[PDB]
């Protein structure tokens, strides 16, 4: 039981973000140990309707209040990119921004995701990006 | 100075959420003081691109992590109904469950207004409800 040792005195140091968007979710956030890093994705892959899960929270302490505004407004930057652009929609994708890493997220044609990454080289406050773009067009794998 | 005084280790005791779909934010979460829940806003509102804001953080003990994991899966659950729907699209709305308050954030007309409402009526472990929707069939104000 390791992983659940003094849980509440490791939660209260840490920030653990869970956002879905179809049946995917994109785990970010600061955790003290790997054990609540790997704990919160088990809890998070046996839930109910939940078909994929990215765990991109790391182990170290929690980012500042100014870090996460910064974040909040590049991502309010790239929202207003992508309402402005020709062809992706701003309604077809999930925009997170954690620590300076803008993850970006969602179901595209091949076309949407060209713009997409036209757009998000425009994002400013930026250190990776990281997509996590599954493409409709693609053919299923056969039986 | 007082929203600022030790912000620091003010934020190491809060859990702010900000998710923003198309220009709108809502803000939820937990405080150690009213000058931090307003201080959210503040920021939030004051960033490029930002419509709305809706602030629902509360001022109290941040919530345990049992709760935001029954709170996501609340919304994993109300996500795999949305995409299930006759009418409403899984797409067209933001669903962020806080400390078991379903939040449903988006622009939507009429019909699907209707039957996004009788899906949420069949969301298990919820004690309230907050629907934040833009209906597209509202007429504009005049001039
Ligand atoms: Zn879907
Ligand atoms: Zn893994
Ligand atoms: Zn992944
Ligand atoms: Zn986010
Ligand atoms: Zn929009
Ligand atoms: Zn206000
Ligand atoms: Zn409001
Ligand atoms: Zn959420």
């Amino acid at each position: 039981n390791i992983n659940l040792y003094k849980l509440d005195q490791r939660f209260k140091q840490s920030r653990i973000n869970i956002e879905s968007f179809h049946s995917t979710v994109l785990l970010t956030g600061q955790v003290p140990d790997p054990y609540l890093k790997q704990l919160a994705e088990d809890n998070v892959k046996a839930m109910s309707d939940v078909k994929a899960v990215h765990n991109y929270i790391t182990v170290g302490n929690k980012v500042s209040y100014n870090t996460i505004m910064q974040d909040a407004g590049v991502t309010a930057n790239t929202r207003a990119l992508l309402m402005k652009a020709p062809v992706v929609s701003d309604s077809k994708v999930l925009v997170h921004t954690e620590d300076g890493v803008l993850y970006v997220m969602g179901r595209l044609n091949t076309a949407e995701i060209n713009d997409l990454n036209n757009v998000l080289q425009n994002v400013g406050n930026v250190t990776k990006i990281v997509t996590l773009i599954d493409n409709i067009d693609l053919a299923p794998a056969p039986a």
